């Protein structure tokens, strides 16, 4: 039994293919106190949609076209609560940021339709249909995921909707905080289309030298006329950074994103001989 608000919603516009930027205001006076990295609750309660009624931008709607992602429906028979991170910096309190990715069913290549009489995310399902002026239930915060008291070096390394927990804490480093830490920050994304929160990190790092941040693509496409780093994340790290690093194990390791994403980089870091204490995850389950 725990603190909770009603919301309303300010923003939900498509911010890459599958995530949402969805972004509600406190009710006046308003304002939830939390740690950077925390997470907050959603009620989501019966409903029933379909997905023809998802307003997606031109340039994202394109891979729901190929994947006839138009044709999914989901009911929802019983109300529930679910998790989603604080992607801005606590410093504001009474319009918190989120990024939701739809979780699609899996996809059967055997029939090349989602497999069948699988239901999508009931939750992820309804925050994408919600618009501008719309109520929520909302609860926190929670968790433990958060920024040790050190000295040492970070290094962050996010995948899909993982950029909500480290933005917040990035943002919350050098935006409130001012810190002369050794902070980089490598975000996977598959194909050019699919990064968001660009500008916000090449603002920091002018402002910060100590500071970096790289993107990488796992499939870039022929139009992204794409120059920088290739590959699987985990890879990408290693390949430039680590290998050629003094001493990885004294590095602080902040991560989130998907279960390969993050079991590639354990087992990595784990024949690197970099100590599991050294690894922050947070499991979106
Ligand atoms: C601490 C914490 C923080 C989190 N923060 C975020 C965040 O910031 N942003 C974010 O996007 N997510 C976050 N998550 C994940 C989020 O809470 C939800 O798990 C996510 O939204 C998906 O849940 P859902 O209700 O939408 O889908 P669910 O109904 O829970 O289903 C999830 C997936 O499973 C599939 N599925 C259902 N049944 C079957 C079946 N029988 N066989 C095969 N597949 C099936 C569905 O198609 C769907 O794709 C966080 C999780 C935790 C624990």
């Amino acid at each position: 039994g725990v603190k909770e608000w009603e919301c309303e919603v300010l923003s939900n516009k498509n911010v890459s293919t599958f995530i949402k930027e969805f972004v509600v205001k406190l009710p006046e006076g308003e304002t939830m106190n939390f740690k950077s990295g925390s997470y907050a609750q959603i009620k989501i309660p019966k409903y029933n949609i379909r997905y023809a009624d998802y307003d997606i931008q031109d340039r994202f709607r394109g891979d729901w076209d190929k994947m006839d992602a138009w044709s999914l429906t989901c009911k929802n028979e019983e109300e529930t609560v679910r998790a989603y991170s604080m992607a801005n910096y606590p410093a504001e309190g009474n319009i918190i940021t989120l990024n939701v990715r739809i979780a699609t069913p899996p996809f059967d290549r055997a029939a090349n339709k989602w497999k069948a009489g699988i239901k999508p995310g009931i939750s992820s399902s309804y925050i994408f249909s919600l618009k501008p002026g719309d109520k929520v239930m909302m609860s926190g915060p929670y968790g433990d995921f958060h920024i040790q008291d050190t000295d040492a070096e970070m290094l962050y390394i996010g995948g899909g909707a993982g950029m909500a927990p480290l933005r917040a804490q990035i943002l919350h480093l050098f935006r409130t905080l001012k810190t002369g830490r050794k902070v980089s920050y490598w975000y996977g994304a598959r194909s050019k289309n699919e990064i968001f929160y660009e500008e916000d990190f090449r603002e920091i790092e002018r402002e910060f030298p100590n500071f970096k941040f790289h993107i990488a693509l796992s499939d870039p496409q022929p139009e992204d006329n794409w120059t920088g780093y290739v590959g699987f994340i985990h890879q990408v790290i290693y390949d430039n950074y680590l290998k050629d690093h003094d001493a990885p194990e004294d590095i602080e390791y902040y991560m989130c994103g998907p279960g390969p994403m993050a079991n590639a980089v354990k087992g990595m870091l784990e024949n690197l001989g970099v100590p599991r204490n050294m690894l922050f995850f947070d499991d979106f389950g």
